């Protein structure tokens, strides 16, 4: 299992856009187009990602690359200065963790978890998994989020398979 894999399994593959869990227009592989309500707007977005008149409809191939970008992008956002020294104090597994929870909510929303982090950082696996479930985030996508948690308190791919 990789990071990949993972994120097919929580985010799914839909080739025209969609809806997300929180009503955001969303195509691909967990690919956010917009926060705007306006579908056309979403289209646009996506005619820019892809370079080219899509009609809100991609390949495979084209949501692989979308795809592909995305963890090259997230793994950047993780060499924060706030971020950083969590990531480099994990174990492979556990970045992959890391890496899931800022694909889905942003460096904006992986920000009110200082605390979680901070157990992360001192390896209170047990500890850091409570408090990681004290959030909007395991209400909203409680299934998504055990998964994840379960990543994190045990270092394997066992929530996974």
């Amino acid at each position: 299992m990789n990071i990949f894999e993972m994120l097919r399994i929580d985010e799914g593959l839909r080739l025209k856009i969609y809806k997300d869990t929180e009503g955001y227009y969303t195509i691909g592989i967990g690919h956010l187009l917009t926060k705007s309500p306006s579908l056309n707007a979403a289209k646009s977005e996506l005619d820019k990602a892809i370079g080219r008149n899509t009609n809100g409809v991609i390949t495979k191939d084209e949501a692989e690359k979308l795809f592909n970008q995305d963890v090259d992008a997230v793994r950047g956002i993780l060499r924060n200065a706030k971020l950083k020294p969590v990531y480099d104090s994990l174990d492979a597994v556990r970045r992959a963790a890391l890496i899931n929870m800022v694909f889905q909510m942003g460096e904006t929303g992986v920000a009110g978890f200082t605390n979680s982090l901070r157990m992360l950082q001192q390896k209170r696996w047990d500890e850091a998994a409570v408090n990681l479930a004290k959030s909007r985030w395991y209400n909203q996508t409680p299934n998504r989020a055990k998964r994840v948690i379960t990543t994190f308190r045990t270092g394997t791919w066992d929530a996974y398979k």
